[PDB]
């Protein structure tokens, strides 16, 4: 157990618990400080901090010592001795609530257990010297007013109070002849400056403070927490753990980069959490093996130490045992020390990896940071933390009592107002950037809220030195993870071994190195003309002694006015904004343009999935302008063609090391030594491709995830200025009023703030998993395959080195240098998937990665676009594709391939994604229209099978093609085995859905079916189990190439592939997506056109036509001609027949030369009689349910409506539309839709049925019916000629 000691400051001078010291800096010299035993080996001195600072730093000045720190300074703290005694009764208290719970409690044991060595490196190893300002210090016995008597005693930690900062907690090792023992394995004396009312303040990017911007936000440090972080600097530094290795450097290069001190692994371990996978596994095991050779040097010493020249009193039993007992070595019946492997593995992880800022927080439910790199908030002060009704040992803030256990309430800023108060900005020291523009206008900006960018030097290129291996050579693995539950429940991780007497013999070497420290201007000039994320948000704000401004888009006359404030909503939204009304009209006004701010900010939540993309926030380039200028054109656009990229503020130049070459060992004769070698030579491949993976999580994170972390909160801070903003113009437009007009004014300003806010918080959200999207995106698509090439280059390299070796050992091997031969070849087949939960277990970014990997449309590693008159890869994998010259390539993503030997398109497919799942597993869609088959040309047709899409490499891979009507996928797996699956239209059809027609085509692949679905339907099936490995990543040649006629083309459209089988639902909502159109189409697809001569096709009454009577204004229903010829494969209705309409348009007169009908256009149907143009009419006054059209010349009679309104009832896919006619544009008095009716007529000769052009009033109900009633006759297609339809 551990035995807080109780004291006042004021209590006499015992010489024992209570001494006056002579602190390790002081060097011998100087007055003594009153110093309090705390607990064993721990000492409390609640003076300032004062070695190696100058007197006057103490106050706050125009300099700062840490240039990632919101510097607090009062030199008052603790000049009086009550203050002293209130320091002394808070740390009594911390200590108390750490060993309140099992976990704090034993790393207060293993800290007073932890005694550093006797001596140091200097020391000789049969020697224990405790004479070295790292083991002993000094206590004054002698009577007040002469040093004549001192006693040394040892000592593990000495506490004081803070340094010029508050705020700026530290542990200090003590350094000697430029060394440190706490670094090299024997621990020494470890110092900390302390303040637990000044603590740090922090607030959740992907969280919302109490849901409030309009209150304070963020929560505050436990103080608790704040001493255990630096109790584990100490842990390590008394254990001679705090080696020093590679650090993280930041980059400095660019203005928008923030510069920070180096960053040793150390610290983030500490830390916890994420940030340990910011230290590659490289680095991991450097650190590790250098902490292990420290500890084979004291075990080396326990057993050559023989006496203690400096104190003839010390029992060197005593100490060995001590010793080994700290160091967890192992002790043979003789008495010979050694290390054991499982035991110093256990205490290395426990020391790093289970004593860690994050785990001691979750297991208190104390709530801190997300990350070590998160912007650091101004500090507060606890009022007093000495009052249970603020702050208890066993709950800290978060009291159950007063409902503040839940959510970490007692720790919100916005909640717990009664236990801190903010601090006076005037007594705040902040390091800035100043941005000057060649002029001149300057911007401040805290070095905080840049971009943390690690530079390339932070990461270890270990992966490119040779590797010996042997039958011994093993894998080498350390988990950055230790269950803190066995920690908790460990019985033999404390020590029951007796703490040495801390008295011994007093110090005369004083011999120290003492830091000396010293500020640095608080604020760095800097010149720059650029205008990015920290010019954009400085142009919307604005001066604390103006009350009215308006909003503006344009961010130059925001910059350069006072007044003006830089708006990246719609423009509707700034005109409202600045809109002036009158006093009754004002609560409107609010209601408004509060409304309209929350719709701005939803638009955060816009889908683009046409082009792939499930969520975009279209304003965010608008809003910052960060990256490659986002703000200009249009951004969602920009990020179609590039992605994530575009974001970034820097595209980091990645470490992707040539792994280096395996030496393998020979055993001549050894048929064992050989084997293993071969085997171990495998295991270790793996390590290399895990090692490499984690060397790129961590280059991501510290480089890539940090810039997305600013965009973030730049984000938060853009809509934050938008809300506060229109709070001040609703602040002025009101205030304008006088006292009476206000009093019948209905509003409430704690509401209006309430819906901003709200707004606020829905954007958040949606930019915060975007950008979370967006970084999980770069991360597989821009790292992850670099890393691959490499690896996969390795492997080779690797294969050829196996093979060779089983090849000079062929004999030692004799019958088996076959059998490892293949073992070789098979386990360098199968690649090693990236899974981002190996390397780290933080929630949030395995989330991210789950989240992303869920997503369908992460799958696609080919999407064949059309842009700026060419097609690209959007995949985001960067294909190449090389479009030739006989390519034709529209706007509307379609292209044509002809019989031209030019008109082809080659793909370079990405060779670094795992798309060989070592079972054949992906996906292929596209729509395409193939013309119909030549009536004279029909042998042919139906005999020549022509290839269009070609993917091979090594004889191996797959193909479409086609024979007349049937389309075949065809794959062959390395074996040359053939497998096939196809789908065959008819071509007898009287009316085809396929012939000349686009539709939409997705074959899936997967271990055992290969399936091809046309329109979202499944239409065939083939076994594929025989089917070995097919090798799909080769180029990709769209081409026809067969026998074919000279005529002969071929469309596509969306062309796109998936390393994974799409679903019957994912194919569905793929054709769902892919067929939507604002406009209407014709019978082939294509966009319904105005202008453009059509005939008329009825879905109802499929062989039937339109053609004016002869004797009649009326439109008869005739049966269509058919296929004339004697071939017994081809049947059909003729299609060019009847009378050739053309779609007009009603409204502005922009002439009549062309364009798009969309849908709810008002129109007029007309059509070609002779050398006349004639309109199609409903007669106003008829009375039964339905009436035959009436067809005449160009007229406008007040009895015949003359205007239709084309439309689409249908939801699903359909190229048919219907047409409707109203009273009037705007009534809603529908007259009925055009259609097909029956008539019967007896005349004197005659006795028959016959079918009319008619408008039916019945087709209104019908419509509405669901599922959509395809066979209405109601139900129209326009067809117009195609040289893809010959008759
Ligand atoms: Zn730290
Ligand atoms: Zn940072």
């Amino acid at each position: 157990p551990v035995t807080i000691n109780n004291f006042n400051y004021n209590d006499p001078i015992d010489n024992n618990n209570i001494i006056m010291m002579e602190p390790p800096f002081a060097r011998g010299t100087g007055r003594y400080y009153k110093a309090f035993k705390i607990t064993d080996r721990i000492w409390i001195i609640p003076e300032r901090y004062t070695f190696g600072y100058k007197p006057e730093d103490f106050n706050k000045s125009s300099g700062i010592f840490n240039r990632d720190v919101c510097e607090y300074y009062d030199p008052d703290y603790l000049n009086t001795n009550d203050k002293k005694n209130i320091f002394l009764q808070t740390m009594i208290k911390l200590f108390n609530r750490i060993k309140s719970k099992p976990l704090g409690e034993k790393l207060l044991e293993m800290i007073i257990n932890g005694i550093p060595y006797l001596g140091d490196r200097r020391v000789p190893l049969e020697e224990f010297n405790t004479n070295i300002a790292s083991v002993t210090v000094n206590k004054l016995i002698s009577n007040p007013g002469e040093v004549e008597r001192k006693k040394g005693i040892f000592a593990n930690l000495i506490i004081f109070g803070p340094g010029p900062v508050l705020n700026e907690n530290e542990t200090i090792d003590i350094g000697i002849q430029n060394h440190f023992a706490s670094r090299e394995g024997f621990g020494g004396i470890m110092q900390m400056k302390f303040c637990p009312e000044y603590v740090s303040v922090f607030n959740n990017v992907q969280e919302n403070k109490g849901a409030s911007i309009f209150n304070r936000r963020g929560y505050f440090s436990d103080p608790a927490l704040i001493l255990m972080h630096e109790l584990i600097h100490v842990l390590h530094g008394l254990y001679g753990i705090k080696v020093d290795d590679l650090p993280i450097v930041p980059n400095e290069k660019k203005f928008f980069m923030q510069s920070t001190d180096a960053i040793q692994a150390e610290e983030l371990y500490t830390f916890g959490g994420q940030d340990p996978s910011i230290i590659t596994p490289s680095t991991d095991k450097s650190i590790y093996d250098k902490v292990l050779q420290n500890f084979r040097g004291i075990v080396d010493r326990l057993n050559k130490v023989l006496v203690c020249i400096s104190d003839p009193n010390i029992n060197i039993n005593i100490y060995k045992n001590k010793f080994k007992d700290k160091y967890k070595f192992v002790e043979d019946s003789e008495g010979k020390y050694s290390i054991d492997v499982e035991s110093f593995d256990k205490l290395y992880k426990s020391l790093m990896f289970g004593f860690t800022e994050t785990n001691i927080a979750e297991n208190y439910k104390i709530k801190t940071r997300a990350s070590y790199f998160s912007d650091s908030l101004p500090p507060v002060k606890i009022k007093n933390l000495l009052d249970n009704e603020i702050y208890t040992i066993e709950e800290g803030f978060n009291i159950s009592d007063k409902d503040m256990e839940k959510e970490y309430r007692g720790q919100n800023k916005a909640i717990n107002k009664q236990a801190y108060e903010e601090i006076s900005k005037e007594h705040l020291a902040v390091y800035k950037i100043q941005m000057c523009k060649s002029v001149g206008i300057c911007i401040d900006v805290d070095n905080e809220d840049l971009f943390f960018i690690a530079d390339k030097n932070s990461f270890s290129d270990d992966l490119s030195k040779n590797e010996r291996i042997e039958y011994n050579t093993q894998s080498n693995y350390i988990e950055n993870d230790f269950p803190i539950n066995e920690l908790i429940l460990d019985t033999d991780l404390i020590s029951k071994i007796e703490l040495p007497s801390e008295n011994t013999e007093s110090l005369t070497d004083f011999n120290v190195d003492v830091p000396v420290y010293e500020k640095q201007p608080a604020i760095k000039k800097i010149f720059t003309d650029e205008n990015t994320i920290f010019q954009y948000l400085y142009s919307q704000t604005f001066p604390l002694d103006i009350r009215d401004i308006s909003l503006t888009s344009s961010f130059d006359d925001a910059l350069l006015f006072s007044n003006k404030v830089y708006s990246f909503f719609s423009m509707d939204y700034i005109k409202t904004a600045n809109k002036v009304v009158e006093a009754g009209l004002f609560a409107g006004w609010v209601k408004q343009i509060v409304n309209d701010f929350v719709i701005e900010a939803n638009k955060s939540n816009t889908m683009d999935k046409i082009a792939d993309i499930s969520l975009i926030v279209p304003y965010i380039g608008l809003a910052l302008n960060v990256g490659n200028e986002t703000a200009k054109g249009n951004f969602e656009n920009a990020f179609e063609i590039a992605g994530a990229s575009i974001l970034l503020e820097f595209i980091p130049e990645l470490l992707i090391p040539v792994v280096g070459a395996f030496l393998l060992e020979s055993y001549i004769d050894n048929k064992n030594k050989i084997i293993k070698t071969i085997d171990n030579a495998l295991t270790k491949r793996n390590e290399k491709w895990s090692d490499m993976y984690g060397l790129i999580v961590a280059q991501w994170l510290s480089t890539v995830n940090t810039q997305f972390y600013t965009i973030k909160e730049g984000m938060y801070k853009a809509l934050n200025y938008q809300a506060q903003a229109l709070e001040e113009i609703i602040k002025y437009r009101y205030n304008i009023y006088s006292e009476k007009e206000k009093s019948n004014i209905n509003i409430d300003f704690n509401d209006i703030n309430s819906k901003l806010n709200e707004g606020i918080n829905q954007a958040i959200d949606n930019i915060n998993n975007f950008i979370n999207g967006c970084s999980v995106s770069y991360l597989m698509k821009k790292m992850i395959p670099l890393a691959v090439e490499k690896l996969l280059d390795f492997d080779n390299t690797l294969k050829k080195n196996l093979l060779n070796y089983i090849d000079e050992n062929k004999l030692y091997l004799i019958g088996s240098a076959e059998y490892e031969k293949s073992k070789v070849n098979k386990y360098l087949k199968t690649i090693m998937p990236f899974d981002l939960s190996i390397y780290t277990n933080d929630t949030i970014l395995i989330e991210m990665f789950n989240k992303y990997n869920s997503e369908i449309l992460n799958n696609i590693i080919l999407n064949l676009r059309y842009k700026d008159n060419n097609l690209i890869d959007l995949s985001g994998y960067g294909a190449k594709v090389e479009v030739y010259d006989g390519v034709e390539l529209n706007d509307k993503n379609q292209f044509k391939l002809t019989s031209s030997a030019n008109s082809k398109i080659r793909v370079t497919q990405n060779q670094n994604i795992i798309f060989n799942s070592v079972f054949l597993d992906f996906s292929v869609s596209f729509w395409i229209r193939i013309p119909k088959y030549k009536n004279d040309g029909i042998q042919n047709y139906i005999h020549n099978e022509y290839t269009i899409i070609n993917c091979m490499k090594n004889n191996s891979g797959w193909k479409i093609s086609i024979r007349g009507n049937r389309i075949i996928w065809t794959l062959i797996d390395i074996n040359g085995k053939t497998k096939s699956v196809f789908f065959e239209y008819n071509i007898r059809e009287d009316i085809s859905e396929y012939i000349n027609r686009w539709f939409f085509v997705t074959i899936t692949n997967n271990l055992n079916n290969a399936k091809i679905y046309i329109n979202g339907k499944l239409e065939s099936n083939t076994d594929i189990k025989d089917i070995r490995e097919v090798i799909a990543n080769g180029e990709i040649i769209f081409k026809l190439d067969g026998d074919i006629d000279r005529t002969q083309f071929i469309w596509m459209k969306y062309f796109s592939i998936f390393n994974t089988e799409l679903s019957q639902s994912n194919i569905e909502e793929r054709y769902k997506i892919q067929s939507y159109s604002e406009y209407l189409k014709d019978f082939w697809g294509n966009p319904l056109m105005y202008n453009k001569e059509y005939y008329m096709f009825n879905a109802g009454n499929k062989n039937s036509y339109i053609k004016l009577k002869k004797d009649s204004p009326v439109g008869e229903i005739l049966t269509r001609s058919k296929y004339n010829q004697n071939s017994k494969y081809i049947n059909y209705r003729d299609l060019y027949i009847g009378e050739k309409f053309i779609i007009r348009r009603k409204s502005n007169s922009q002439s009549i030369n062309d364009d798009i009908v969309r849908k709810e256009d008002y129109i007029y149907l007309d059509f070609f009689n002779l050398n006349q143009e004639w309109r199609v009419y409903t007669y106003k006054y008829f009375k039964k349910e339905e009436e035959k059209l009436f067809l005449a010349p160009i007229s406008d009679s007040d009895e015949f409506y003359n205007t239709i309104q084309i439309k689409e009832y249908d939801e699903q896919p359909t190229y048919s539309c219907q047409l409707l006619f109203k009273k009037d544009e705007e009534s809603t008095d529908e007259i009925g839709l055009i259609g097909i009716h029956r008539f019967y007529e007896s005349g004197i000769v005659f006795e028959e049925y016959k079918d009319y052009f008619c408008i039916s009033k019945w087709y209104l109900k019908e419509v509405k019916r669901k599922p959509y009633n395809l066979k209405l006759g109601c139900n129209w297609q326009f067809i117009p000629k195609d040289e893809g339809w010959t008759e």
